[PDB]
C-alpha cells in the first residue's frame, strides 16, 4: 500500500439518527473503502456531550452544541482505511451544508451548520482522543 | 395506525461484515419503515453464540454455527415498526440463498444457508427473548 491506514470517529447526529439516514450514510463510508470497526447507537447524556466538547466550554455555541448533540440518539463509529481521517472528510463535506459539495452527507442530508448530519474528526491527534473517548480499545 | 408496532433483532452475521454491507442492509430497513432504535458491532466469543442459540445445543449443525458466528464481527440492532417481525423477515427473504426473493438481502449478499448474511427473528416471542439477550432495555 501507499498511504498509512488511520482510524476515525464519526458521530451520526441527531437529526439525520431521527430522519433514517445511518444505512445510507453507512454505505457511503463503505463505498469509498473506509471499513467500519466499531459502532453503537447512543443517546447521549448531557455529561456525555459536554466531555467530548470539553474543549469548547467557554464558547458562545457550547450550550445550543451540548442541547442538538443529546436532543436524540446518535450513532458513533470508528471508521478504519488509507488516510481514514481527510478521506473521510472528504465524503462529508464542509462543515457547512451550504459550503458542501455536491454528493457529499453533509450536502444531501443536512441543512444548516447547527444541524450538519454528521461528525468526522478532523484530525489524526483528536481522531485518537474522539476514539478513545467513546470506545475502550477492547471494543475495536 | 393499523398494526401493532413491533420490536425484532438483527444480526448482519460475519460475512456481510467483512464484504461492508452494513450500511447498505441497514438502508434496505429504513427504506422500508423499520427504525434503529439499538445497535452495536460486537464480536462474539463462544460462549455468546452457543448461549444465544442455546436452543439448539443438541442439534447437528451447532457446532459450525457457532464457529461461523464467531469467526468475525458481527452487528446486533434492534428494529422497530408496525408488524416488524414480520416486515423484517420479509426484506430478508428465505433463511435460504437459493430460496430467496429478488431483491432480499439474502439474495443479494448470501451465496448458501451456512452463511446467509442476516439473522432476523421469527417470532414475536423470540424477538422478545432474542433482544433481551443482547441488549438492556436501558440501551434502547
Amino acid at each position: 500500500e501507499f498511504m498509512a491506514i488511520e482510524r476515525t470517529l464519526s458521530i451520526v447526529k441527531p437529526d439525520a439518527v431521527s430522519k433514517n439516514h445511518i444505512g445510507e450514510i453507512f454505505a457511503r463510508f463503505e463505498k469509498a473503502g473506509l471499513k467500519i470497526v466499531a459502532t453503537k447507537m447512543k443517546h447521549l447524556s448531557q455529561a456525555d456531550a459536554e466531555g467530548f466538547y470539553a474543549e469548547h466550554k467557554e464558547r458562545g455555541f457550547f450550550g445550543d452544541l451540548v442541547a442538538f448533540m443529546t436532543s436524540g440518539p446518535v450513532v458513533v463509529s470508528v471508521l478504519e482505511g488509507e488516510n481514514a481521517v481527510l478521506a473521510h472528510r472528504e465524503i462529508l463535506g464542509a462543515t457547512n451544508p451550504k459550503e458542501a459539495a455536491p454528493g457529499t452527507i453533509r450536502a444531501d442530508f443536512a441543512v444548516s451548520i447547527d444541524e450538519n448530519a454528521a461528525h468526522g474528526s478532523d484530525s489524526v491527534a483528536s481522531a485518537e482522543r474522539e476514539i478513545a473517548y467513546f470506545f475502550a480499545d477492547n471494543e475495536i
